[PDB]
């Protein structure tokens, strides 16, 4: 709840809550096209049940404490569908995180019995946790976010550590750890390809 | 042009003391778990090619495999995603120093959606590739002259294409992008073998 | 409060305003086959006028006066259709318009749902019921549910336009929007002339 | 066929003291944010053409931009939606006096869905445009003769096409419709550059 | 509380059908007349009652029903008569030729929608709810359930009232002669289906 | 070597058309009758000659042509008459109602193919090559080119011969009454197109 | 609460399976047998109880289970046996060849619908509600949840009753020999899938 | 090329004292309940063929039906699924000893999706089949020479194709698979006649 959500303008005040080896990251934007739709919110969690919700201003190009986390190679950044978050973060702040774990890719490599790899479905199946998608289609650029917006934004990062632990168990069980690591290693370049103009192209397809 | 046809393996590596080798395969089809490797083609880029027939059930070819495993030799493919899969499935070795002219074309020939080898050879080299023998019995005990010449044609021009694509990648400042794609390409081939050949592992849905 | 009229507004006493919300109801989406049945208006004050248009009716002077008045912005949701049927029926094409569908497509970039019900729910927390959309709009006597539906289509457009204007300004798209609104009458004319299925600007 | 080839810009406007100029562009692809402007072609309609090679990183072209900004000169394009976008993106100036033969074709050649320049030139003028060089490296330091002839053919006939389409627009009483379309075209190109290139802004859904 | 008379094979007589128009529907084992037999024929005079006639496997005759179907003084009202006409003609060898179809009528009058199903039409025109739950059931069963019997009856209980409304709309929009021509071709459209053209719009360019 | 008489406005008289069936085709500015005007009407008596009639912008009458179109003792033969009937009725205010359509006949007889265009039918049944190059041309041109005129004539030169062969096949496969009912509805199918149903198969379930 | 016996590796014995027909289903990590391992085999004698057998990663034999699968005197009942047969033969090396499939049976008899899933069939023929919630779950888990165990049992608890009804319908519609032939080919259809034709209808023209 | 044309039936079985017979049909179309059987073609594989015109309403063809019922004679088809249906529909006898070159192609030519008789004849035999007469009036009282040659060409090569496919089925160890497909083929044809022609009975959905 709000007792464990901290809301910031522009950047984290410091990294006191992020002296950790992995951080859960998500974004909210005005849409899915980074060259048109600005970054509006960045959400973080340490995995301790709290979240930081950082409002990004129009035209903002810097956030040194957040960007230090994104650049710190000793901290794994956990995303759900990091392909998008990596693109908007690199586009906005000029830094592409390069140590990452993605729960969507992990799901596609382990939940081979379904085609539903969205966060809501994964949190339901793996954690019995209910995620509401209601605030996803809202004005994330508003000067003041609603309480429902803040709690929705925070819920997208509160569970990614636990999902990562379970997916790592499954990847070990099915002997796919090196496959997953190679996908994660390429994911920042997949994001770059999107920013450069190949967002509709599977670069590995025959045609 | 000279085309040397071999059974099982190269006799030696005397023509392949080189830094990059052009490689293609022919099979009974596109499903490596069903369709066996039938031919491996090589060229040093000198205008000659080696066409190696692979027997049913064959799982070794020491001279060929030495080249495929040699980290100091770049293996040049057109659509290496497939060739890497069938080579690793057959011989147990996954090359990890590669250049793929299809990926290179997709990163440089941004004005077209035609990234096949025939189209690329015609545009960049004014070389005409015939596709007629693509649909043939590559498992035949004796290949026809047309099969042999088609198989050789798939590797005779890859060095020249690689040089041009490298120029374009530099010109448009996409060298690090291409290198990352080539670095992931063996794992993309691995994903295909393990059961994800119909899945873009990076797509949202 | 909904005021129901036969044929035309009795007068323009309620419409000495800078902008008027407009919608239509018809027998379907093909102006050459499907007649104009209803024109709805609102001044923005939470009341509406619902004008039943008779089969074969060729004029409505008070309504056409508003539609032709260049000092009054006509607000539509998907004006592309309303402009076509109004011009086809009464012979006058409005040329000072604001369309909340176009404005939504220029500002609600986070969704592909640009219908009026979705927009009212999101921006106003107003629930639009679509149940009476598929009904006999040519009926001699409209049902209360029809009348309330038709009015609901115009009662909120002023409030939507104010919000969309703020977003257009925030994202610096005011002049893009203005140009789209400027072309919308000719887009409607293109539909009437036989290009309704053609994006005239597409390559193919 | 006299084709004058320039680096960067026209040397002067001596050939373009005219009321309408035919304009085309060649690029590395259809995405202006990725694919740079490589060539601008111009014709006064006298049977000659100017082919201007645009350098990578080139930000200005004062003589060409003078024509593009001159409100007394109609810029004639075939599918100006694209040309307007890449020119405005590259040099910062959006022409606002335009005629587009693709829009004119769609408003007059109502008996067909084939509105490409090759089709239009064949039907209206019995002139055969070859499309072979369309897929080529338009960023090459030296364009080939075939490339230069292709680039010129894109502009050599637009004046003649414009005259015929104007007659058909008059005959079918669609002049004001065409004029409104041409007037919105720069904003349609702007919409593309801003991120709506895949969206018919006027569609219901 | 709807009175539904269930019969084996045929109506016992035509006492309830000395009328100018009869509502007709069928139930079958599926939509392919050469494979899927006619199982049920439903009739209503429009008086709020219905007759539900179970057709046996291999049954080729039902003289009282077939008299109604052949009587040119009686308009047969269907919803999507294209199918019912086909299965009735295939089974009994008689093609009704005086018909009214509420689906065609809807397509010519409810121009503001693409939803021309009976359930949607009954809801809009009459504020009557049709349940579709029993549509996919074993219509060949020796004993139909009450749910099946009520479903079969609901298909015919409202066609007279629908026809009256559609006739008013056809007159208002001046489409009576258009509809009449469509109804007159409908038996031949059904015949075309039986002959092998069921997947072909015979009037299409391609 | 083929006699093609070109007229402006109308036939000068009916001297060449004291016959029991006439082949008819149209050319227009496109497939939308409300936007795309009738530009040409072509006729042939079946004697290897053709009349090509240019129709002016806004022209609404053509008394000799319309006498033929209205004459119930003269069958009008079309290929895809569905369209020709629509534009002719739209322009001249008369709907021909004694018609034969070689496209419908082909669909009812050439059951082994889905290629029912005039070029394919002429090649298969007559070994006659029809060129389509001039189909996409400006049929409103004040002066038609020789190639346009020959194309327009070729659309009507062979319809009698096609009709005779299709009538043999309809007889052989016993589909004459089916074809006749299709031809009888075709004017109303054209009317439906003009009234706003040109994209709707009025007989489809959905 | 249903009696469900949960086993590790194999049935302890065949004492509950001295019967003429056994209901069989499987659970796996997915639909690709060369990637997705067999995790569970479920059995029912038809007495309202089930056996749920957890199959370990890398397990290559299950002697009692395979005895049933290879017993030509015991009909193996599946719903969509095409998949179960493939994963069973791939895992244990034995292809059952005396089978009945309720999915094929449904396609041959429930001709009035295109919904041939187990849930829809159980709802219609038995008024039994199958929940599909646990279908997407980690079937490889060391400890299956009670929800998983009940779901896995529900897939075999009703197949005897369905088979009885479908045999009645196949007889009513005179399709017993067609159905038998389909069941006899089903093992080879599963083999074709394992060999690389899982996406190919081997009998299609193209 | 000797083609013997008969009315109704073979005059005798003198040319068919053989272990395998090549069979094809021609019809008025693909719907056996509407489109009658018009022609039945036979070849012993000796490079000659018999073309049997079947009359409208003909219910009997005793010599042909003797061959179709003879369990000592394999009936070779290309796409026997259809021919089996129209033959059983017309004469009441379903052959149950069959070989189908289309099924055999799908089981062996795994490198292509082109399994038509023309493609197969060109690849395996270098024989060119013309499809021109396929769309013709097969019900004509007098077939043209081109029709008769087309119908003969459909059976003249099936023995030679069967031999090659039998070699490939052996090579790839798929003989039992093919045999089971051929043994279900009559029931697949029966399924089509009973009303399942648009349904893959084995599909999940
Ligand atoms: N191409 C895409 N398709 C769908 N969602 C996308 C997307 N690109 C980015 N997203 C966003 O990335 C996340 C996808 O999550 P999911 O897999 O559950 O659909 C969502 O963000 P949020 O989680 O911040 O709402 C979604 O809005
Ligand atoms: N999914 C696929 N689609 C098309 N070709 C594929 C393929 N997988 C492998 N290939 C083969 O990889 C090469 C693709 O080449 P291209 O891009 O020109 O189509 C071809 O081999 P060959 O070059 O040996 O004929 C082709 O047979
Ligand atoms: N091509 C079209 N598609 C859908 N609705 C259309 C339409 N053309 C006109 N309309 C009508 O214009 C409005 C579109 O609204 P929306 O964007 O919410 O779907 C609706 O009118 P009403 O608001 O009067 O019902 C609808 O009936
Ligand atoms: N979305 C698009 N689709 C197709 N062609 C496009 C295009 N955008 C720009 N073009 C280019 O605009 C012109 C379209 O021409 P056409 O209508 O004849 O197809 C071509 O340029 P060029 O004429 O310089 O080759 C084409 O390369
Ligand atoms: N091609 C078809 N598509 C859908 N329904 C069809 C059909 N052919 C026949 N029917 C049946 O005709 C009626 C269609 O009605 P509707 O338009 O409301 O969908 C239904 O019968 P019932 O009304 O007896 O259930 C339906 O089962
Ligand atoms: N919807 C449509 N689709 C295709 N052709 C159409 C058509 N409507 C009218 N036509 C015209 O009707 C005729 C159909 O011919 P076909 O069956 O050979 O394609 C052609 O005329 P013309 O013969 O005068 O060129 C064609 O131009
Ligand atoms: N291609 C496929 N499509 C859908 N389900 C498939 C399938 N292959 C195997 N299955 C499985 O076979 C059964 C199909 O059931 P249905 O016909 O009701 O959809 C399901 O198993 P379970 O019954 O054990 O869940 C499903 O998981
Ligand atoms: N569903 C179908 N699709 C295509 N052809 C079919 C068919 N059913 C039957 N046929 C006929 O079966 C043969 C298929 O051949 P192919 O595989 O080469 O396309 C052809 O006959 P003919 O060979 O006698 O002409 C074709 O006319």
């Amino acid at each position: 709840s709000m007792t464990e959500i901290r809301v910031h303008q522009g950047d984290l005040p410091n990294l006191d809550n992020y002296r950790i080896d992995a951080v859960a990251v998500d974004t909210e934007t005005l849409g899915l096209q980074p060259h048109r739709d600005r970054l509006c919110v960045v959400q973080l969690s340490s995995g301790d049940g709290t979240a930081d919700v950082i409002q990004i201003a129009k035209g903002q190009k810097s956030a040194p404490n957040l960007v230090r986390l994104l650049s710190d190679r000793d901290i794994t950044k956990i995303f759900h569908f990091g392909r998008f978050d990596l693109a908007i973060l690199a586009h906005t702040f000029g830094v592409m995180p390069d140590v990452v774990f993605c729960t969507k890719i992990a799901s596609k490599l382990t939940r081979t019995y379904t085609d539903r790899h969205g966060l809501k479905e994964i949190c339901g199946e793996l954690l019995n946790v209910n995620i509401s998608k209601q605030q996803q289609s809202s004005d994330w650029a508003a000067e003041t976010l609603s309480r429902a917006q803040i709690e929705y934004a925070a819920s997208d990062v509160l569970y990614l550590h636990r999902l990562k632990d379970i997916f790592e168990e499954r990847l070990k069980r099915e002997e796919r750890e090196s496959v997953a690591k190679a996908c994660f290693q390429f994911l920042p370049m997949r994001a770059n390809l999107d920013l450069l103009g190949w967002s509709e192209i599977d670069i590995f397809a025959h045609s």
